[PDB]
C-alpha cells in the first residue's frame, strides 16, 4: 500500500480493528522505510486513542490532547483533519508527505473534504500514496454492513418533540442508550423529558464534544443525545442506538443566503455510521438499533461540498494549478474549479475570519471577496429588513464597538450563526468587535 501514486480503501466493518490493529502495522512499515508520515484524526478525542494504540512508536503528535514529550527524530506526524487543511491555507510550511493516513475518512465537515481532495490530487499526480480509513466510503449504499456481534434492527417511529404516551419501549429499556438527533435544539426537548421521567442524560454536539464526551467515561448515564459528530469514532458502552434517521442540511439558495433545510434523511453512510456504535463486543450479541426513517442521498447540494472548493481554490498545489476533489464526491457540487481563488490580502482576510472569527466557510468568503477587512463590521448591521436576525421571538440587539446599540441585519445571511444559543451568542460578540 505504500507505494507512489496509490491510494487504498481500507474498508474494514466498523469494529474490525482499523485504528489499533491495522495502523500500528503500517506506521511500522512507514518508518522502516523512511517515508515521511502523516495521520489525519477527525477529532482530539480520536487523536488520544490513536496515541494509546501507537505508544512506544516514534509519533510527534502536533495537538495539546496529547502530552507527550517529543525526541525531535519522529518521521512520522499526527494531527486532525482541520489543522492539516489550516496549516496548508496559512503562510506555514508544510511537508510534501510521501504517506497519507486518513482515519473516519467519511467524514463530510468543508476541512475533511479539502483534505481529501488534496491527497488524492497528489497521489494522482505520481507524488504520493494515500490510505483511508473508513467501513462507509463515498456513494455507500448499504446502511446494515457487518458487525463483531449480531444486532437486531428494527424499523420503529421515533419521537422527535416531548411526548406524554405512546412511546413505552423508549423509557422501559435498563441498559445504555445513544440517541441520535438532528440538531441541538431538538436534542434539548428530548433530553428535558428523559430528565423529568428520572433518566440520566448526557448531550453532545460539535463545540461541546471533547469535555462533555469525558463524562461518558466519569459518571452513570443512561442515554447519551448526539449529533452527528458521534457518528466519527467516538465509542460507547452501550447496548442500544436509537436513530431518527434525520439530519439539518445547510443549503445556499439562489447564490446569496444559507439555510438550514429539513430535517430530512440521512446518508446510508452515515445511518451505518450511527448503528455502528452497537454490535462491537463479540461476547454481548443482541444490541438493539431503532431506526425511524429511511436513507436518501442527502448530501447532493449539501453547502459543505461547496465550502470545500472555496478552501481548495486557496490552496497552493503547483504554479496555478488547483487540487479537485476526491474522484467518488466530486459530483455532490456545481463548481468551477478556481472560481473562488482570492488575491493574497483578500485570501489572507478569508482566513482570518475561519480561524479567529469562527466565521463558516461560504460567510467568510462573501466578506472577504467583497473587500472587507477582517476588523470592520459595518456588514453586521446594514443587510435588509429580511435578514433581521430574531432572539426570544424578538430582534437580536447589541452594543457596536462605537457604544451603540443596534439591531444585527447582516448583509449576508448564514443561518448556522444563529441556530442556537450558543452559536448566536457567539456571533454578537463577533458583530460587537470582541474578537
Ligand atoms: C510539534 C511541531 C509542530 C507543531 S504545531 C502544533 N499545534 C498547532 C495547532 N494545533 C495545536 C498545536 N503542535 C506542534 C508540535
Amino acid at each position: 500500500m505504500l507505494k507512489k501514486k496509490q491510494l487504498t480503501v481500507l474498508d474494514l466493518h466498523p469494529g474490525a480493528g482499523k485504528t489499533r490493529r491495522v495502523l500500528p502495522e503500517i506506521v511500522r512499515e512507514a518508518i522502516k522505510k523512511r517515508l515521511r508520515t502523516v495521520i489525519l484524526a477527525p477529532t482530539r478525542v480520536v487523536a488520544a486513542e490513536m496515541e494509546e494504540a501507537l505508544r512506544g512508536l516514534p509519533v510527534r503528535y502536533m495537538t495539546t490532547a496529547v502530552n507527550v514529550t517529543h525526541s525531535g527524530t519522529e518521521i512520522v506526524d499526527l494531527m486532525c483533519h482541520a489543522t492539516f487543511t489550516s496549516r496548508l491555507l496559512q503562510p506555514i510550511r508544510v511537508p510534501n508527505y510521501n504517506l497519507n493516513i486518513m482515519d473516519e475518512a467519511h467524514f463530510t465537515d468543508p476541512s475533511s473534504i479539502a483534505a481529501r481532495g488534496y491527497i488524492s490530487t497528489r497521489v494522482e499526480m505520481g507524488e504520493a500514496a494515500a490510505i483511508f480509513m473508513t467501513a462507509t466510503p463515498p456513494g455507500t449504499r448499504d446502511a446494515f454492513p457487518d458487525s463483531n456481534s449480531p444486532i437486531m434492527d428494527t424499523e420503529v417511529e421515533v419521537p422527535e418533540r416531548a411526548w406524554s404516551s405512546g412511546f413505552d419501549w423508549v423509557t422501559d429499556h435498563s441498559g445504555k442508550t445513544v440517541w441520535f438527533v438532528p440538531s441541538v435544539r431538538n436534542g434539548n426537548e428530548i433530553a428535558a423529558c428523559l430528565t423529568k421521567a428520572g433518566k440520566r442524560v448526557i448531550q453532545l454536539s460539535r463545540k461541546t464534544f471533547e469535555t462533555e464526551f469525558q463524562k461518558t467515561k466519569n459518571q452513570e448515564w443512561d442515554f447519551v443525545i448526539t449529533t452527528d459528530i458521534s457518528e466519527m469514532g467516538a465509542n460507547f458502552k452501550a447496548d442500544r442506538v436509537i436513530d431518527s434517521r434525520r439530519c439539518l442540511k445547510p443549503v445556499i439558495l439562489d447564490g446569496e443566503r444559507v439555510i438550514l433545510a429539513g430535517p430530512m434523511p440521512v446518508t446510508h453512510a452515515s445511518a451505518a455510521q450511527r448503528r455502528g456504535r452497537i454490535g462491537r463486543n463479540p461476547n454481548k450479541p443482541g444490541d438493539e438499533y431503532m431506526y425511524g426513517g429511511g436513507c436518501a442521498e442527502t448530501d447532493e447540494g449539501h453547502a459543505h461540498w461547496l465550502e470545500a472548493r472555496m478552501l481548495l481554490d486557496n490552496i497552493y498545489l503547483q504554479d496555478g494549478l488547483i487540487a479537485s476533489l476526491y474522484r467518488p464526491e466530486a459530483d455532490k457540487v456545481a463548481a468551477i474549479e478556481g472560481e473562488f481563488k482570492l488575491r493574497t490580502e483578500q485570501r489572507k482576510t478569508f482566513v482570518e475570519l475561519m480561524k479567529r472569527g469562527d466565521l463558516p466557510v461560504w460567510l467568510a468568503y462573501q466578506v472577504a471577496s467583497a473587500g472587507i477587512t477582517y476588523t470592520d463590521r459595518r456588514w453586521c448591521f446594514d443587510g435588509t429588513t429580511n435578514n433581521t436576525i430574531m432572539e426570544d421571538s424578538v430582534p437580536a440587539e447589541v452594543w457596536t464597538k462605537y457604544g451603540e446599540k443596534r439591531v444585527l441585519k447582516p448583509r449576508w445571511m448564514d443561518a448556522r450563526v444563529c441556530s442556537d444559543h450558543a452559536a448566536l451568542k457567539s456571533f454578537k460578540e463577533f458583530a460587537a468587535g470582541k474578537r
